[PDB]
């Protein structure tokens, strides 16, 4: 009774091998959903800019005449699209609603099953335009439903597990109705663009003794509550958890959580990325390193010469797995897929390591 959303990206296809990843890497029957990162805009309407746009299309029908039962959405934000991004599409009924329009047609001619939106991140400013858009939203899905006899366009969307970010930027109350579920971003807590620069972890279940305060509100643990005690029912919390970890070089020869560092970790091989590593980037990273397991935050790091290493593997899985059946939530959703050894070779321990283990641990009874 829960759902596995899954995220992909499409940029993880001009990644070099192998960590080049298209949806024809997709397994059709590993997530119960499936989403497509990240739509674009343009003269109000939703476009995709991607060269391998169409192909798209062929592996989505493709996916979903093999699983009936998946579930797709087409994503729409992320990071790099900002606030701008919405501009100036939120900025009338009438641009709005040219933008609704195209959506509901272009999800529908395209066999999507629904939306994504992730507004990254509407913050103070942009409260009111989110939450108006949101709810036009939802309204134009229902309407369209009535009129249909297809199902009825699902509407979700990723959001922060920051308590200021939450308060700032989210009715959560009018969005626990116009939402089918919140994917919660509840990673990327603590990364090398910190100050000052200390290790901390990704994406920590719960909060490290010492996280006094202010700090104490960065983990799953707090994340889920707080959605929870804002008004959001426990079952249309899907929690978000990261196939990825965040990177340190170390400063001095402390290599514990709050050590300091000189900044962030050594690129990985094929991601290319400062502070940042890919599972299957971790799996050779974990060779001949020191790996510990935080009793309290419940999540593990690793220390190879000076480099630091804060990730989830599939303890974390399971541990974070418990947590939420525990707490009744809607499911687990997996940011994203493409950095899980997919191919499986990396890890050697089959494709999809770390989601087949949060699937086997939802599914168990």
């Amino acid at each position: 009774s829960y759902k596995l959303v899954c995220y992909f990206t499409n940029w993880s296809q001009d990644r070099q091998e192998p960590g080049k990843f298209t949806p024809e890497n997709i397994d059709p029957f590993l997530c119960s959903h499936l989403i497509y990162s990240f739509a674009s805009i343009e003269n109000n309407k939703v476009i995709i800019k991607d060269k391998s746009e169409v192909m798209l299309y062929q592996t989505i029908n493709s996916l979903k005449t093999k699983n009936p039962k998946l579930k797709i959405l087409l994503s729409i934000g992320g990071y790099l699209f900002g606030s701008k991004g919405f501009h100036p599409m939120v900025d009338s009924s009438t641009s709005r609603l040219e933008f609704i329009n195209s959506i509901i047609l272009f999800l529908r001619n395209h066999n999507f099953d629904g939306l994504d939106v992730s507004w990254i991140y509407p913050d103070q400013k942009e409260n009111t335009h989110f939450t108006v858009l949101i709810h036009e939203l939802a309204e134009a899905f229902q309407k369209d439903f009535t009129k249909s006899t297809k199902e009825r366009l699902l509407l979700t969307v990723g959001v922060s597990a920051g308590r200021q970010m939450i308060d700032n930027s989210y009715q959560v109350e009018k969005l626990a109705k116009d939402l089918d579920f919140i994917n919660l971003l509840s990673f990327d807590f603590h990364g090398s663009w910190e100050k000052p620069l200390i290790t901390g972890h990704n994406s920590p279940l719960s909060k490290g003794w010492q996280d006094r305060g202010p700090s104490s509100y960065y983990n799953v643990e707090y994340a889920v509550g707080y959605w929870i005690h804002k008004g959001m029912p426990s079952e249309k919390v899907v929690m978000g958890i990261p196939t990825y970890g965040h990177s340190f070089t170390l400063a001095s020869a402390e290599t514990t959580v709050g050590a300091p560092a000189s900044g962030p970790g050594a690129a990985g091989p094929i991601t290319e990325s400062s502070g940042f590593l890919a599972y299957y980037e971790i799996c050779q990273f974990l060779k001949g390193a020191k790996i510990t397991w935080l009793q309290d935050q419940q999540v593990p790091y690793a220390v190879k010469g000076n480099q630091w290493v804060g990730y989830d593997d599939v303890k974390s899985m399971e541990t974070k797995v418990q947590f939420l059946k525990n707490l009744n939530l809607g499911g687990a959703m997996i940011w994203s897929i493409d950095m899980d050894d997919f191919t499986g070779k990396s890890c050697n321990q089959g494709p999809y390591p770390l989601v087949q283990a949060v699937k086997r641990s939802l599914g168990s009874l």
